[PDB]
């Protein structure tokens, strides 16, 4: 019924009881442990769900029962009765958005949970007026560099017509560009993004940092491509404390992590287009996007420089070329004064969030393959923390590619 | 597409379904509301249970259904009606035995299940007699160095009398004495079973790196102890290939990795004493052993040699010593001639494994947790692989301790 939550580096233990508030199943079952994929493949529900909501929401403000709650429970069935659906408060949206990030079992940031700039976008009616938000969001969120967290939230789906949509996958992202050869100059992971830019009248460049323009889309209208103002997106260039020939490999990233494809249920209900971001931590970019083999791949180039041993894999010349990468990636941050926080520091205060959770709400829900950076492993305190999934809401959800 | 689960690989985009699952008669720790990927731990019911590993034995020589097949089958009923339990042939046991390997999630080395030597030690009958047949097992397994692959099986589990039980985890383990300062010197890991040999006669060393002696406890005796002849453990001193002073710090570790705590279940016998053993992944001294905060935890240590700032966790520090450590042991062991794979290495023959398996069973069970390693995650292949775990048999059981 209620599991037992181990630390392995220090012996203690929880339980965690936060599991019985999931109304929504995951991939598991009894017979098979799936915990690993990293996708999935009427009035009634919508009104206990939104209930469910009201009910959380007027606990988050403790007026439970009160007046104003009684009056707002009426207000949403009479809304669903009379309309198959109904619309939040500008407070419950802020509400639901702070809740769907702290719910988020693949976010190691949820430190942060609390300290959201929310934007009510909800009176969009053109692709226009979407870039124009979107392009104020990002001017908040960056802020000369001192990164501040936020949402923005696009009109909800409606079961008459299509979705408000962000077809890029985050608001900055460098262009794939398919080469002759097969090969690819600039981000493998967006080549397909890029094609479709392309094909919606863009010029490309050729460079292998080359940002993406965005395709907006209203309902039932073809997509907008929309250019972002070359200084709005922060970038930074990437040299290396010791290493006076880092510099030299014209290495750069942007310092939005912004995602905008993800679609956000509150209440039941969904939010086709609701971007948002906070900061990266280093690895992200040091591991995973420079050294991915289906992205950037650098990992062979660098440790070349290094002049270490290619030859065999004992020399271990990889773990020390990510380690130089990820340096790399903090210093240049650190140095162009833009927010980044790094592994150890990061898995330290949700460790920290954990134990937060654990007094608050009886639990956390974490995926522990996710919240596990990709170097280092062990070495970081969440490695020896036994976590607990499951599926709460409000929510992030993966929803299908519009196209 | 197929009812069985879909199973990616993100770096190759290649795809398969697991149908081995649906072979799996035993629930694990899931369920649709919530995932327990990450917890490290968890007459009639006989009969079934043994016909299904009968069913088994006779499918990997071919003779699914034969004259042969039924009579063995007819056979081991009739044993249990008349006695309760039954027991295995020779071929049959070492059948099962690499099973148990082969169905093994969390092990890494699973290329080799094929080759692994079965020592059978049915016949033994006193704790002395099982000292000999350790000792033997050693011997062959360290091979001066050469290290194969073998497990010694003892008699099984019997209606009322007692288990025939190797108290120590492992065969080899380095004593851990509780400081009256609070601290511990040796492995804080064997901080109880050095404990508990004291109590039992042992005179104690002094040292970081004293080999424990053996509790063997034959049925419904006390555990006896015997003392391991030192030239049949066989052990490196570490060294760095250029950071000369490491040699300086005097650390070291043994050539075998040698499990015997584990009960070994095959079709419905259960073999409660059968260490087995291998070879070492280089992560599992360097990282694990040497780096985690409750073991050796080396890596201030090393830091401080390597002159790093430890003040701030975003020089790296840890990962950079962590990296070092893990080399100085792959540097060790090839120097002493003694056999061990870097985790790169290990991975990639675990990508090859979990494609043969493809072929002949449809499927590997995989926890993917324990199959990625402690340092270098998205460095190794298996990091991109998705991987479903369940139950098989025959397997290796945690088991309580016998105290
Ligand atoms: C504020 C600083 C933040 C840090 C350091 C951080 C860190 C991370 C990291 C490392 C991941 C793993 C993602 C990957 O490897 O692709 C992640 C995922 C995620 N984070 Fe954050 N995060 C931050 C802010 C936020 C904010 C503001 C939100 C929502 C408002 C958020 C919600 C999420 C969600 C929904 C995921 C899941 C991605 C997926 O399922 O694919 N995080 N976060
Ligand atoms: C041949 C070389 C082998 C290598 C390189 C290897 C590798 C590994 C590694 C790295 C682990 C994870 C250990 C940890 O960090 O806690 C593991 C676990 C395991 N291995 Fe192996 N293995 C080998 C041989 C064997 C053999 C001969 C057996 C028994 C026949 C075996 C059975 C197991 C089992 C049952 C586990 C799970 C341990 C647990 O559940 O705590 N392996 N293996
Ligand atoms: C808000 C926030 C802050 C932060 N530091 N980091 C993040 C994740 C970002 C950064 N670095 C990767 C990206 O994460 C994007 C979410 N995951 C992407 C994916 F891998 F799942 C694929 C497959 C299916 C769906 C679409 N893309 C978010
Ligand atoms: C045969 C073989 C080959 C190889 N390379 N490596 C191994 C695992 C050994 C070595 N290095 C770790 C140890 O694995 C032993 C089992 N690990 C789990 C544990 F240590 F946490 C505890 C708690 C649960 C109960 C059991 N023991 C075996
Ligand atoms: C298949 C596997 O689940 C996948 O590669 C995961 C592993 N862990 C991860 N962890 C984080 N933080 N981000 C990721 O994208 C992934 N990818
Ligand atoms: C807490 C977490 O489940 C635990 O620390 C696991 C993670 N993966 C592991 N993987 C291996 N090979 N060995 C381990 O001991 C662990 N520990
Ligand atoms: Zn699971």
């Amino acid at each position: 019924k209620f599991p037992r939550v181990k630390n392995w580096e220090l012996g203690s233990i929880t339980y965690d009881t936060l599991c019985a508030q999931s109304q929504q199943d995951g991939p598991c079952t009894p017979r098979r442990c799936l915990g690993s994929l990293v996708l999935p493949r009427p009035a009634e529900q919508l009104l206990s769900q939104a209930r469910d909501f009201i009910n959380q929401y007027y606990s988050s403000i403790k007026r439970s029962g009160s007046q104003a709650h009684e009056e707002r429970l009426q207000e949403v069935e009479a809304e669903v009765a009379s309309t198959g659906t109904y619309h939040l408060r500008e407070s419950e949206l802020v509400f639901g958005a702070k809740q769907a990030w702290r719910n988020a079992p693949r976010c190691v940031g949820r430190i942060q949970w609390g300290k959201l700039q929310v934007f009510d976008a909800r009176d969009c009616s053109s692709a226009q007026e979407m870039f124009t938000y979107i392009c104020n969001h990002i001017k908040y969120a960056t802020n000369r560099g001192n990164l501040r967290s936020a949402i923005t939230v696009f009109p909800q789906r409606a079961p008459g017509r299509g979705d408000f949509r962000i077809w890029n996958s985050q608001l900055v992202r460098y262009a794939g560009y398919r080469q002759q050869d097969g090969s690819v100059r600039g981000d493998p992971a967006n080549v397909e993004i890029t094609e479709l830019c392309i094909q919606h009248g863009w010029t490309p460049g050729n460079g292998r940092f080359d940002v993406l323009p965005l395709l907006l889309q209203a309902p039932d209208e073809a997509p907008e491509l929309f250019v972002l103002p070359p200084e709005l997106v922060l970038e930074v260039p990437l040299e290396h404390p010791t290493l006076e020939w880092f510099a030299a490999l014209g290495l750069r990233w942007y310092a939005l992590p912004a995602v905008s494809n993800m679609l956000l249920e509150i209440g039941g209900l969904e939010f086709s287009a609701a971007p948002f971001s906070g900061w990266y931590m280093s690895t992200e970019i040091g591991t995973r996007n420079l050294c991915d083999p289906h992205r950037y791949n650098i990992l062979e180039d660098v440790a070349v420089c290094m002049d270490l041993d290619t030859r065999t894999t004992s020399s271990l010349w990889k773990d020390k070329a990510a380690v130089e990468i990820n340096l790399a990636v903090l210093h240049s941050f650190q140095l162009a004064k833009v927010t980044i926080v790094d592994h150890h520091a990061a898995t330290v205060s949700f460790m920290k969030h954990l134990d937060n959770e654990q007094k608050a709400r009886g639990g956390c829900p974490a995926d522990w393959a996710w919240i596990v950076p990709p170097i280092s492993g062990s070495l970081t305190p969440v490695f020896h923390q036994e976590m607990v999934n499951y599926i709460l809401s409000p929510a992030f959800r993966y929803q299908p590619d519009p196209w």
